[PDB]
């Protein structure tokens, strides 16, 4: 029975290697990674891979791995797929830990924009969780943490992390991680998956997919939002993506809204993540 080597980049930046049978469905590999990670609350997570166009795709756990990676390497990342709006609701500390690791990468990468003060507060909770109480012996006036906190590090930011870390004496790792999450969950781009698109007039927009619905960013001046409940049908055709809106009270007709995506694969990818979000966040 022939097996393919799989390499998975974990949220701590380390590499997990395993073998699965070459006709394996994605769930087989995901189950192995989650057992490796001692992760029970698996529903929020998934594996990604890069397609022939170097686009991030979710590995569909119900489909054969080989029919998704196709010509590409069996190389994956372990990621948060569904960001919980209230991480305090999660049953296990280790789930919140992996969600913290993902968010730290969302922040350093710039996918999750954050004010100076919130970057320093999030950083200070990470340092408290990982090193425990502030020790002066480690940090002088010239201290720079090994921890990556932000897309652009400044001495002022490092100083503010230390100032806040000092305030956290006695805080346990789970407690610090829960504070991390209570701050991060409020950020306007928390758990928003962004897709480049054009509206029905050709104006460049971003579509954001998240727990609360589909967001349209025309810029910073005028953001439209469609809460999942309103959305009856999500569809794609050629390079186009459509949502069927519920009729408003006393309106005769449903309303269908249309966007242009970069190519047919980008339209299908946006459709699939919307359908998946739509189901996930109506069902608890
Ligand atoms: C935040 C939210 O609002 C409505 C539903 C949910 C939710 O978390 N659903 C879910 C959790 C775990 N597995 C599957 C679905």
């Amino acid at each position: 029975p022939k097996s393919m080597q799989c390499k998975v980049i974990l949220l701590d930046g380390s590499e997990y290697t395993c073998d699965v049978e070459k006709r394996s469905r994605g769930q087989v590999l995901f189950d192995k990674v989650c057992e490796h990670l001692n992760l029970l609350e698996k529903d929020y997570f998934g594996l990604t891979y890069r397609d022939a166009e170097n686009q991030k795709n979710w590995l569909d756990p119900a489909k054969e791995i080989k029919k998704q990676v196709r010509s590409g390497a069996w190389h994956f990342s372990f990621n948060v797929k569904f960001y919980p709006p209230d991480p305090a609701q999660l049953s296990e500390d280790i789930t919140r830990y992996y969600l913290c690791l993902q968010l730290r990468d969302d922040i350093v990468s710039g996918r999750l924009p954050c004010s100076f003060v919130t970057l320093a507060l999030l950083g200070s909770y990470t340092v408290q969780s990982e090193l425990g109480d502030y020790d002066p012996d480690e940090c002088g006036s010239d201290y720079i943490s090994e921890f990556r906190f932000a897309p652009n590090h400044t001495k002022e930011l490092e100083d503010k992390v230390i100032e806040l870390h000092k305030s956290h004496r006695g805080m346990t790792p789970a407690e610090a991680e829960m504070h991390f999450l209570e701050n991060a969950k409020k950020l306007s781009m928390y758990g928003v998956d962004l897709h480049h698109a054009k509206d029905s007039e050709g104006v460049e927009i971003m579509l954001g997919v998240c727990a609360s619905g589909l967001l349209i960013y025309r810029d910073r001046l005028r953001i439209n939002r469609f809460a999942w409940p309103k959305v009856l049908k999500i569809s794609y055709k050629r390079n186009n993506f459509y949502i069927k809106i519920r009729p408003g009270e006393f309106e005769q007709f449903e309303s269908t809204i249309g966007f242009k995506l970069p190519n047919h694969r980008a339209a299908k990818r946006l459709w699939k993540v919307c359908v998946e979000h739509h189901t996930f966040f109506r069902l608890l």
